[PDB]
DNA sequence: TTATCCCCTTAAGGGGATATATATATAT
DNA sequence: ATATCCCCTTAAGGGGATAA
DNA sequence: TTATCCCCTTAAGGGGATATATATATAT
DNA sequence: ATATCCCCTTAAGGGGATAA
């Protein structure tokens, strides 16, 4: 996949994956035990999103992250 | 690098690098435009840190972040 | 005190006191009229030390020396 | 016995003990493996006598020494 | 017996100094 | 605040052994 | 569904500083 | 060169829930 360098770049990448699998945000939120709300919050306005939050999103998406070189 | 699954994890990994390249929290603070306490704050208690700061660090630390399966 | 049977013995005992009363080789050197190297010389290699010095120390160290059976 | 505070005070104490037991200096010297000579040296002029020497004298005299308080 | 005296070599203790260790101040 | 080192002068103690 | 909006409490990140720790100079 | 603390201003995310 692609490397990411900004708050938004990221949330944008998640949404893609979300929709591409057809998972209702409300349903994603339920699994990790949060509000379909905060998932929106994250999806529209990521800059002020916390990390635990972010990471929870990640797990629900059956995804994971990794560091690497700033090309 | 390895597979990161949480804040304190991403924090341990990021800290590990900070020292390895010899860098400290101050020299990287001025560089990317933020407070020194912030970074330290991130390293020991990363949970509530915002995403904007997580990245100001990635660029000061000058490493990327891609995702995997 | 205990029963002393040799130079390195009398040296170990005498040194032990020097530190215990907090004293050092210099402060006791000036006091009894001799060189600092001398005392140190006595403490690690006491065998060839002269009797005059052994006593300048006893009086600076301010302890006596009697004999027993 | 008496406490001792000087090179001579000492050698003097030894001589007493030597004679009081009737031990020829030559014989004392032989036991500790030295010269009846150095025993004289020690006996007449102690200030410049070494310690090992002194201690050897002591053993031949079946004596021993101890530290104590400068009253 | 034991007080001295010869020859030889090993060093002590003083004068004059000094790198290291032992225990403590001070810089980011 | 110890342990060490240089240069020097002075004596120790072992070889081996004689006046007193 | 999903982008927003209310009420409440927990804190982050900045300004402005500072005792302690971590690694290093300096006094007898 | 870390971790911490004060005061403040600003937003997050959970309660619980409605326009679009």
């Amino acid at each position: 996949f692609q490397k990411i360098y900004s708050p938004t770049q990221l949330a944008n990448a998640m949404k893609l994956v979300r929709q591409q699998n057809g998972w209702t945000q409300s349903e994603l939120a339920k699994k990790i035990g949060i509000k379909q709300a905060t998932i929106s919050n994250f999806e529209n306005n990521p800059d002020n999103t916390t990390l635990t939050t972010f990471f929870k999103i990640l797990q629900s998406l059956e995804l994971s992250m990794t560091l690497c070189d700033a090309k």
